[PDB]
């Protein structure tokens, strides 16, 4: 039975908030030799085409072992780094997919609080893992909700604010609101004052501004189709959930 002498360590991938992640090889059959992601420490054992699946889990005195899959692709915001920005098509695929793990953690009353693009990661082929959930009961600044930095409250809605915050980002390589220190921003957050870079088409920004909605009751994804909302935007007019969540649409990026 499990043990962490059952994984050696071969690099300290990094650490973040909330601990230290190493990648590591289990010498242990029957997957001995096989590369995973261990984390050094809330429902976190996830079944999802995009979410990061727990292998192992086990309770080291004064530590917990997370043992996940090691996601080679790296994170959207590293590559988000290099290209200052993707166009909309590789955009829209990052985005559907996120849209799918989303609303799946929603289902099992998860709250996804530190979305943003270094929590998405990319396995070899190019598909999206969402990462670092399981929060049922609670940052980066730049991404909170206007609910959130008044704190009057933190619903399934916050995320789709989020969400809206990672499509700018990514498609304009710069953040929708962002002052000179945590306060401003926090302030232009409040007034949800937002101009429209010109370069977006009119179905980018339409989702945009129905997802910027400073109300959490009026911002697309709040029911009462949910999540279905979202997905039957116009944005996503060429997008088959079906095929996508059996990874069958082909990434515009590969690593
Ligand atoms: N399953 C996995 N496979 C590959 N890399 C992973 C991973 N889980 C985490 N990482 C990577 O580990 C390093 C740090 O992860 P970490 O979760 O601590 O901080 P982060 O950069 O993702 C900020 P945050 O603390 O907000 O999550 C990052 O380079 C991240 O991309
Ligand atoms: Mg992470």
């Amino acid at each position: 039975k499990a043990d962490p002498s059952h994984f050696e360590l071969l690099k300290v991938l990094g650490q973040g908030s909330f601990g230290k992640v190493f990648l590591v090889r289990k010498v242990t059959r029957p997957d001995s030799g096989h590369l995973y992601a261990m984390k050094v420490l809330i429902l976190a054992d996830v079944n999802h085409p995009f979410v990061v699946k727990l292998h192992y889990a086990f309770q080291t005195e004064g530590k917990l072992y997370l043992i996940l899959d090691f996601l080679r692709g790296g994170d959207l915001f590293t590559r988000l780094s290099k290209e200052v920005m993707f166009t909309e098509e590789d955009v829209k695929f990052y985005l559907a997919e996120l849209a799918l793990g989303l609303d799946h953690l929603h289902s099992l009353g998860i709250i996804y609080r530190d979305l943003k693009p270094e929590n998405i990661l990319l396995d070899e082929e190019g598909h999206i893992k969402l990462t670092d959930f399981g929060l049922s009961k609670e940052g980066t600044v730049e991404y909170m909700a206007p609910e959130v930095v008044n704190r009057q409250g933190h619903s399934h809605s916050a995320d789709w604010w989020s969400y809206g915050v990672l499509m700018f980002e990514m498609l304009t390589g710069s953040l929708p609101f962002q002052g000179k220190d945590r306060k401003e921003t926090m302030t232009l957050i409040l007034k949800a004052k937002l101009g429209m870079p010109q370069f977006l088409s009119t179905e980018a920004q339409s989702l945009l501004r129905a997802l910027f909605k400073r109300n959490p009751a009026n911002r697309l994804g709040s029911g009462p189709d949910g999540a279905e909302e979202i997905k039957r935007h116009v944005f996503y007019s060429t997008i088959d959930w079906n095929k996508l969540y059996r990874r069958e649409i082909k990434p515009p990026f590969k690593p």
